[PDB]
């Protein structure tokens, strides 16, 4: 029935606290050398013997361990993604969900009856994992940004806010006739600098330091807005709407992708909770359609526009001057 | 892809507090005598402007409410059971979560490294006391006691569908107005009792049955095997012991709603427990009764019957 569907929405928390709190705690990676029984997986994470076994065997329900004669392990999934050190570790994701997220949502009500932000505007390591993570999600935007447009026309490109660079590093990677420039605030120019060595790719990568709220933006054939204008209120996304206009020639694209919301505003969960999550965590920010953008790049001059899928949750919004 | 489902599970917070919140400021209530536009229920919920369309959009993509026009109204299944005044409303269950049970899980690190809690629905319960009115044979008792009756909403129900019973509920002494409230309203008269009392100090009502609903699942192991203990003193030779709890499969690996609900009782109470059918067999057995039977009763809920 629908109202069991809908229950089992409603009462989610307590599925989600169980994966945020074993990622928190490493349970995962207690687990990727091999098989551990309850009591020795218990006395690592020290926890009670009260509720151990029965928090193990709720993560073996909800299909993210294994238990075969009393000693469980990682799943496929788990052991390739939530075992930290490795490479693909994603877990950051959920360790700061678990600190933070879980508890700023806690707070939709007043977000929800103010407008106000709730976060610390209202008021170590899992910041450089939680990094890593948003470094893996950034990687499958680039992939995906990668192929899903033809880079072979354009000579070279920017990309505005582009934090450590990884979308900027995996197009040249994937198309070495580009030539890239990453714009981001000075304090990102370390980060950023790390990538751009460690990648090889030399002088053909190079950052910019700027404020693109007080002055131009760098001259390229293509312009990339990644997780850019829903920060901010709309005033200031058609204004870097104008310099990004301002900087391309004539047959140059600027790209913006977001976790949009569907043109109808009926269908795509991930984005209408991304909204939410601007509301609690923004002064003014705010996710929007493809259809609200396409209306913005055309009162900016851009000749013609389409919206397009790109990977996950993530679309994005192509525009020709 | 197995990570994409993980991912979805991990975040389940978010829509999860979109539909608390919904329940908590009776949007669905508000939209039951018809449709609103989203200003008109925007103002009548006092939301800011920001982000209201915004929440009313999130719980149309979610399926709770339609939309058409810029008009939102509730689904079916809103309307039947998440309407506050009606009978049918389960949306109590939502509400605590908001007030209440999504902080107290947001401490659910503390109580699994302490072990100790963390914390310091008559329709829900009518569902199962509709379907152990069906699922055992009345007709051969002519007594029963609801062992921690609460307001008594079982024992009621049973009293009205097997007239030819007499019941006695039994709960603490400040539990004792709610229940009379319940039994004025059935008109029920001499046929069904309250007997206030603390099933650990003294003996429990004799009766030719014995409903345990939620009881045992609250306590440590060493008390709840005292309760059976109490149980089969209270029978005669062939009455019945009731048990119902939203049980953990034998395997301990497939139900995921009595394994949360274990650590419910991890959160909320200093020894309490969600254990298995299995289990439950084998105390009943060291307490000496005769034969044991475990069954589905209601969705979630299964039921555990012995014979004294
Ligand atoms: N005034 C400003 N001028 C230049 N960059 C800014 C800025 N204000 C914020 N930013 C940058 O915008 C970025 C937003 S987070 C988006 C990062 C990246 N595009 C991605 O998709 O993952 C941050 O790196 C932040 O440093
Ligand atoms: N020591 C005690 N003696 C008698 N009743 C008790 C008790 N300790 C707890 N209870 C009662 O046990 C009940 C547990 S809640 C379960 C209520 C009911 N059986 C149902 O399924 O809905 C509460 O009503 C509480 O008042
Ligand atoms: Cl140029």
């Amino acid at each position: 029935p629908a109202i069991d569907r809908l229950l089992q929405i409603a009462t989610g928390f307590m599925a989600s606290k169980v994966l945020l709190v074993a990622a928190s705690l490493g349970l995962f990676t207690e687990l990727a050398a091999g098989p551990l029984r309850g009591e020795e997986l218990r006395a690592r994470l020290r926890l009670h013997p009260r509720s151990a076994r029965d928090f193990f065997d709720t993560l073996v329900a909800l299909g993210v361990l294994e238990r075969t004669n009393g000693a469980y392990a990682n799943t496929p999934a788990t052991a390739q993604y939530l075992v930290r050190g490795k490479s693909a570790y994603l877990g950051g994701l959920l360790e700061m969900s678990d600190a933070r997220m879980y508890e700023l949502w806690g707070r939709l009500d007043e977000g929800l009856r103010t407008g106000n932000p709730q976060n610390e505007i209202r008021t170590p390591d899992r910041l450089d994992a939680f990094q890593q993570a948003m470094t893996g999600l950034s990687m499958r935007s680039a992939h995906a940004l990668a192929e899903a447009i033809d880079w072979s026309a354009y000579r070279t490109v920017a990309d505005i806010g582009c934090a450590e660079g990884t979308v900027l590093i995996h197009l040249l990677e994937r198309h070495p006739h580009l030539r890239g420039t990453g714009f981001d605030l000075a304090a990102v120019r370390p980060s950023f600098q790390r990538r751009h060595e460690e990648s090889g790719l030399g002088d053909r990568l190079a950052f910019r330091a700027g404020d693109f709220f007080a002055e131009p933006l760098p001259q390229a054939d293509a312009l990339v807005f990644g997780h850019i204008l829903s920060n901010w209120a709309l005033p200031k996304a058609k204004t870097l709407l104008r310099k990004a206009h301002e900087a391309l020639p004539e047959g140059g694209i600027v790209v913006i992708y977001e976790t949009l919301i569907d043109d109808e505003r009926r269908e795509n969960v991930p984005g209408l909770l991304m909204s939410l999550t601007m509301l609690l965590e923004t002064p003014g920010g705010f996710e929007y359609t493809g259809a609200d953008c396409r209306e913005w790049l055309a009162d900016a001059g851009f000749r013609e526009s389409r919206v397009q899928y790109l990977a996950g949750p993530e679309s994005m919004v192509i525009a020709t001057k």
